[PDB]
Formats: C-alpha cells, sequence, structure tokens
C-alpha cells in the first residue's frame, strides 16, 4: 500500500493533474481510502483507474485520491458448464482471454485493445466488432460488486432489486462507486479462429449500401478502415473485414490438433522487413487500385486474432493526436455522409479512421452505442483543430448523435447534456448513492455529471 502525488493523463496525453495515487493489492485498504474520504466530507473525492486506456480525463481526480485498480488482479474461477468468470475489476481483458480460452470460452466484447481492465470496460460499456450482435461490455455482466460512497459493497445485477444502480454504473465513468469484482457470461467457442469475409469499396456512397444491402446479419463481427482524406468520389471508400468464430472442422488439418491456442505476437514485424514504406510507383495508380482492392476481397479465409481483429500490429512503429468518435443514428443516413464531407473539407487529414454499424442499445443510461454509423478518427494536433472539432460537436449533435466518454478530453458539458437525454435520470441516481461526491473525476467536473 503506498500513497503518491502523481502526474496523470489519459492515453491521449493531455490536460494532465497531480493526484494522490493508491497502489494496493489490499481490497480492505482500498475500502479504507473511500471511508477516510467521506469522513472528512468533503474534499475533492477519488475515483478508479484502470489501464489509462481511456484517452481524456475520466480516470484522473486534480487534487484528489485515484486509486489504481490493476493490482486487484485474481482470477478466482472459470466454469465451462455454466460459462461464467469470476474476477476482480483489475483482471485485463488479454489476461482474461488467455485464462478462458482452455475452457472453449470467449471474451463476449473486445475491444480494439486488449489493455483494458474489467473495471474499465464496465464503466465505459466498451464495444466491439461485434456490437450489432453481441451489444456492449454491459450487456454480459451477471453480476458485480460496488463499493459506494457509505463505505458499503453493494452486490448488483442487471435484473435484481438493484438493477437501477447496476445500469448506471454501466457507462458510470467511476462515478457511483469501484467495481471491486464482478462475474461475466462468457461466450462459448470451439476455436481462437475466425472464418473472414474482405470486401474493398470504391466510395462512400458503396460502403453504406454494403452495411445496408442485408448482408450485415450474416456476420457476427464486422468493421471497416475508410478513406477520410480524398476528395469525392474516393471519400469514405473502404477495407471491410467480416466474419464469425470458426468452429473446429473449419480449421485446416494443421490447426486441427490445437484448436483453442493462441499464437505469439512476432519478433519481426513490417516495419523491420521494409524499412522505407510499402510505397512503389504503382501504389497510386490503377495497378496500385486493383492490388488493393484483390488483397481486400476474399471469402472464407481462416484468422486468428491478430489478423482479423488487430490488423494495425503488422504496421508496428507507424502524442500530437486528437481521437473523435462519434455514432450518428442509422436513419440519418444523409446527415452521415453530411458529417464525412465536413471532415474531409477540413483540412485536418485523419489516417487512422474506423468505421462500423452499432446494432441495438442497452438499458444504460449514459451508454455511449445507440444503433447507427459509428465513426472514429484521429486528428494530428495543429491551428483550427480545437474550434474545428466543435463545429463538429455541433453537427453530431443536432443530427441525434454523441460523443463517447472514454475519447473525450475537451467537449463541453451542454453539448454533452444535449447528446445523453437521460443524463438527468443518471445524475438522480448518482446523487443517490453519492450525496457527498466522495467519488470524482476530472471529467466528472468537466461534463457537471458531479
Ligand atoms: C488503441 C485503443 C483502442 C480502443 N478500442 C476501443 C473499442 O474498440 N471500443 C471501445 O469501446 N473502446 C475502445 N478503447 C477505449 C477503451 O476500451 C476504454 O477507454 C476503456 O475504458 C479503457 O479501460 P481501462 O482499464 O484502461 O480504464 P481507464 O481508462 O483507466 O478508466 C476508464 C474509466 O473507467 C473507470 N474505471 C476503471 N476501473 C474501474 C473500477 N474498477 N471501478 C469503477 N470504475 C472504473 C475510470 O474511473 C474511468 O472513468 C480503445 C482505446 C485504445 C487506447
Ligand atoms: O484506437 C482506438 O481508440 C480504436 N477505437 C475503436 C472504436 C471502435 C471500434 C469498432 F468499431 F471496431 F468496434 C474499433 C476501434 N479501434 C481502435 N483502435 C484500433 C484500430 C484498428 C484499425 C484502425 Cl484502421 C484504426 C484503429
Ligand atoms: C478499423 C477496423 C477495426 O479493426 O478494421 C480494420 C480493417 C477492416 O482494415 C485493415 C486496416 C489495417 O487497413
Amino acid at each position: 500500500a503506498t500513497t503518491t502525488a502523481t502526474r496523470l493523463t489519459g492515453w491521449g496525453r493531455t490536460a494532465p493533474s497531480v493526484a494522490n495515487v493508491l497502489r494496493t493489492p489490499d481490497a480492505e485498504m482500498i475500502v479504507k481510502a473511500v471511508a477516510r474520504v467521506a469522513e472528512s466530507g468533503g474534499g475533492r473525492g477519488a475515483i478508479a483507474r484502470g489501464l489509462g486506456r481511456s484517452y481524456g480525463d475520466n480516470a484522473q481526480n486534480g487534487g484528489g485520491l485515484v486509486i489504481d485498480m490493476t493490482p486487484l488482479n485474481t482470477i478466482h474461477s472459470i466454469d465451462a458448464d455454466t460459462k461464467l468468470v469470476d474476477i476482480d475489476a483489475g483482471v485485463n481483458l488479454d489476461q482474461l482471454m488467455k485464462a478462458a480460452l482452455p475452457f472453449g470460452l470467449w471474451v463476449p466484447v473486445l475491444p480494439g485493445t486488449r489493455q483494458v481492465t474489467v473495471g474499465g470496460a464496465i464503466a465505459c460499456d466498451i464495444h466491439g466488432k461485434n456490437h450489432h450482435s453481441a451489444g456492449s461490455f454491459g450487456n454480459h455482466v451477471r453480476s458485480m460488486d460496488l463499493l459506494t460512497a457509505d463505505g458499503e459493497i453493494r452486490h448488483l445485477t442487471p435484473t435484481g432489486e438493484d438493477a437501477e444502480l447496476f445500469w448506471a454504473t454501466v457507462g458510470g465513468n467511476g462515478l457511483t462507486g469501484i467495481i471491486m469484482r464482478a462475474t461475466i457470461e462468457m461466450t462459448p467457442t470451439s476455436t481462437a479462429y475466425f472464418i473472414a469475409d474482405g470486401d474493398v469499396t470504391a466510395s462512400l456512397d458503396e460502403t453504406i449500401a454494403l452495411h445496408s444491402d442485408g448482408s450485415e446479419a450474416r456476420y457476427t463481427y464486422s468493421s471497416a478502415w475508410f478513406d477520410a482524406i480524398s476528395a469525392p468520389p474516393k471519400l469514405g471508400r473502404a477495407a471491410v473485414s467480416r466474419g464469425r468464430l470458426a468452429t473446429v472442422e473449419q480449421l485446416p488439418a494443421k490447426l486441427r490438433s490445437e484448436p483453442l491456442k493462441f499464437d505469439a505476437p512476432q519478433l519481426l514485424t513490417l516495419p523491420d522487413v521494409f524499412p522505407n514504406g510499402l510505397a512503389n510507383k504503382y501504389t497510386f495508380g490503377p495497378i496500385g487500385e486493383l492490388w488493393y482492392r484483390k488483397s481486400g476481397t476474399y471469402r472464407g479465409k481462416v484468422q486468428n486474432l491478430t489478423q482479423f481483429y488487430h490488423p494495425l500490429d503488422m504496421f508496428g512503429e507507424w502524442a500530437g493526436f486528437l481521437q473523435y468518435q462519434f455514432v450518428i443514428p442509422t436513419e440519418a443516413v444523409d446527415e452521415f455522409k453530411k458529417i464525412i464531407g465536413v471532415i474531409q473539407a477540413s483540412g485536418h487529414y485523419s489516417f487512422l479512421n474506423v468505421f462500423k454499424l452499432f446494432g441495438p442499445r442497452n438499458q444504460a443510461p449514459l451508454s455511449f452505442p445507440i444503433p447507427g454509423w459509428n465513426i472514429c478518427v484521429d486528428f494530428p494536433i495543429k491551428d483550427g483543430l480545437g474550434k474545428f472539432v466543435s463545429e463538429l460537436d455541433r453537427r453530431v449533435l443536432e443530427f441525434g448523435g454523441r460523443l463517447y466518454t472514454a475519447k473525450d478530453s475537451r467537449t463541453t458539458a451542454e453539448t454533452f447534456h444535449a447528446m445523453y437525454p437521460r443524463v438527468d435520470e443518471w445524475i438522480s441516481v448518482r446523487r443517490k448513492v453519492d450525496p457527498l461526491r466522495v467519488f470524482a473525476s476530472d471529467m466528472a467536473r468537466r461534463l457537471e455529471l458531479l
């Protein structure tokens, strides 16, 4: 148990603040720190911190306490018959994935990096490539133990007597208390592999058409990279990757011996093999166009996790960036296209772009995902950006969509509240379970959730 004044930022490395960071594997010691903050009521409160993968300010508390949860990382049990895992909130999804595979169990929702805690996964109600078929992380929690402001540990379930507080904690960014422990229902699987279909579109219109032609219902997993820099018609052209978990008999004979094995992250990546880039005299001409179309079009390709899910891993080596993520309701297709147009003409160039059609939402009043067009872009920080993303906020807002707290460090409270029309409902729950504001964060203060 060590308390240390530490300078903390999100993954985006901005808006730093200084907090007292408690790092203890001792659960009783955590209960006491919270009991202390509640006693000298009130101060600048406390907030949990997972692995720090949120880009913004949700896991920090300037001039307050921050409880690092990563030492509470015991997997208590895994059961293949019930498909249930019982794990501390500090367990991470990579650790969990590894521990569970031998049981034929699969982490039901995986984000774009496995370095996130169970606590972070719940508090941000994270989504992945399978949202349209599996919903978000919150949908899969069968119980969790929440340390509240009064110093008690409350056992919450999605349909029990504490359902309301359960669903306020899902997506609650740690502002209902500290998730100590949870039970997750896993997805059964017979292999660690995917059967994947790849498609390449020529334009924004094609990308939308492919996601609206009914084909999505044939794949449990689906996401795309899209072009956000090229002028129309090239704007919004996409490499789409869709699939489902493979069964044993679908594997080639070579891989049937160990169907649930995970492959090691290799020493040599593509920057190590080709140091001078991948560009040749063909890349930007018709043969290049033809080559990209071909490599990105395929059917029934067997892929492991890295290949199917982390296709940025092969580009290795390739701070001053602003991550922006929003979703626009399904029906607002024209408005969605408009927003992509605004991005392209902005003079702000993003290369790392995610496109995904979200499925049905859950009952959490602060849950980010709603059915519709989800987009992430990554803008280099340069003159004009701050004021331009505010304009984007305005358009996202008026088009019925919202920003994601896990990605935000700079939107206003007014915008956020308008984007989340159930925020008042949520605030009423939070105020009932934390009258003295024992739990607090830089985000809570910025977005007036405190
Ligand atoms: C490369 C990359 C790819 C990503 N891809 C995706 C994606 O595909 N989908 C997606 O949804 N997100 C994605 N994210 C965002 C990420 O999944 C979330 O920010 C997640 O919350 C990070 O978990 P963490 O353990 O690092 O939590 P932190 O960022 O440390 O904390 C996040 C929030 O969770 C709260 N919290 C953490 N632990 C606890 C606890 N034990 N009890 C109560 N509250 C707690 C904190 O108070 C804070 O509000 C991505 C992030 C990166 C960097
Ligand atoms: O960096 C992030 O914050 C991120 N956010 C994501 C949000 C949603 C999705 C989803 F839509 F696929 F679920 C994937 C994400 N991948 C992410 N990162 C991995 C990645 C993989 C490929 C690309 Cl073209 C760009 C990013
Ligand atoms: C962005 C989305 C999430 O992982 O999938 C990207 C795939 C479809 O494209 C591969 C990239 C590297 O070109």
